[PDB]
C-alpha cells in the first residue's frame, strides 16, 4: 500500500523537483484521492522521509573491508537500480535550498547525520584492527570521505552522466582508501 | 553604471528564491530600475546569470597574475585562493551557493543550466591545459591520464564545495581546503591509478 504512494512521489519528485510538486499531483500519479494519501503520509516531507528511509534500508540490508565493498556496490546501484538512481538525482539536482523546501532539507540533514555517525563508527572500529593508524584525524577523515563521495555523485549527475561511473567510481574509491590508510594530511 | 546594480539585484534574488522562482520583473524592482532599462542591459534572465558567471570568472582570472614560481605552483595558489575567496567574498559565496544549491535541474531552468554547462567546459579546458603544461614542465608524469585527472580534479573540488554548503558551513573551510587540495595534488603527482 504505502509503497505505491512512495514510488509515485519519487516519480513526481524526479520530473518536477520537490519544490514544484504538490500532494495533489502525487495522489493523482498513484491514482488515489487526496484523502487516501493523507492517511499514510501527512505531507511531502513525510514521503521524502520514507523514501530516504528505503534507500538507507536498501544499503543496510545488503551486508573495513566491508566498507570498501559497500562503497563499490553503492555506485553500481546508482546505475542498475532505478529507485537509487532517481532518489539521488532528486537529492543532488532537484532539491533547491529555498525557504519553501526548508522542511525537506531538514529531513535530508537528519539522514545525512546518521550517515556521518555510521562512517565515524566504521573508522573508529578500523583504527583498532590496525587497518588505520592510531593518529588518524577522524574528524577530518569523515569530511574527507563524504566530500569525496559527494563530489563523484554531483559530478556524475550534473554532467548528465557524461562519463562511465562503473569505471570511474572504483578508481576514486581505491585512491580515497589509499589516502585514508597512508596520507599524512589525514593524521593529527 | 546601473548594470552592476541589476547584477547585484539578480544575485540577491537568486540567493533568496532560487533561479527558477525568480522573475525578470522582480530583479528590476529590487534594482530600482525600470523594466525597459533592464531589457536595455539584459535580454532575459539567463543573460543576467551568464553575466554573473562571467564576473566570477573574471575575478578569478584577474588574480592569476598576482598568484604568480612555475605554473603548477600557480594552479595550487589559485585553488587555495578560490576557497579563501569563497569564505571572504560575499559575491563568490552567494554565487556558488546559488550554483550548487539553488539551481534545480528542471525544464523550467533549462536555459540557465545550458549557460552553466558552457562556463564549465571552459573550466574543463583550462584544467586540461594546466595539466598539459605540467607534463611538459615535468611536474606531472608523461603517462598521466589527462582525461581521468580532469574528472578527478573536478570531482574533488565539487565535493568540497557541495559538502561545505550542504553542511551549513559547519566545518572550517580555511583548515579543510588546504588538506583536501594537498591530498588531491599529491595524488595527481604520485598515485599510480591516475596513470595510463
Ligand atoms: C582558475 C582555474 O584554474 C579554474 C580551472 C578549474 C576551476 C575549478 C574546477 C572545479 C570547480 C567547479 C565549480 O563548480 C566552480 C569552482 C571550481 C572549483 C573551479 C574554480 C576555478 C578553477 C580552479
Amino acid at each position: 500500500t504505502k509503497e505505491h504512494l512512495m514510488l509515485a512521489a519519487l516519480e513526481t519528485f524526479y520530473r518536477k523537483g520537490i519544490a514544484r510538486t504538490s500532494l495533489n499531483e502525487i495522489a493523482q500519479a498513484a491514482g488515489v484521492t487526496r484523502g487516501a494519501l493523507y492517511w499514510h503520509f501527512k505531507n511531502k516531507e513525510d514521503l521524502f522521509d520514507a523514501l530516504f528511509q528505503r534507500i538507507c534500508d536498501d544499503i543496510e540490508n545488503c551486508i573495513w573491508t566491508v566498507f570498501r565493498h559497500t562503497l563499490l556496490h553503492f555506485f553500481e546501484r546508482l546505475q542498475s537500480n532505478d529507485i537509487h538512481y532517481k532518489f539521488h538525482n532528486i537529492l543532488f539536482l532537484k532539491c533547491e535550498h529555498t525557504e519553501q523546501n526548508a522542511a525537506v532539507i531538514a529531513i535530508a540533514r537528519k539522514h545525512q547525520a546518521i550517515w556521518r555517525e555510521k562512517i565515524t563508527a566504521v573508522l573508529t572500529e578500523a583504527v583498532e584492527n590496525q587497518d588505520l593508524a592510531d593518529d588518524l584525524d577522524k574528524e577530518t577523515a569523515v569530511i574527507f570521505i563524504k566530500s569525496t563521495l559527494d563530489g563523484l555523485i554531483w559530478r556524475w549527475f550534473s554532467s548528465g552522466e557524461s562519463f562511465d561511473l562503473g569505471k570511474t567510481a572504483p578508481r576514486i574509491i581505491g585512491i580515497m582508501m589509499d589516502n585514508l590508510e597512508n596520507h599524512p594530511c589525514l593524521r593529527r
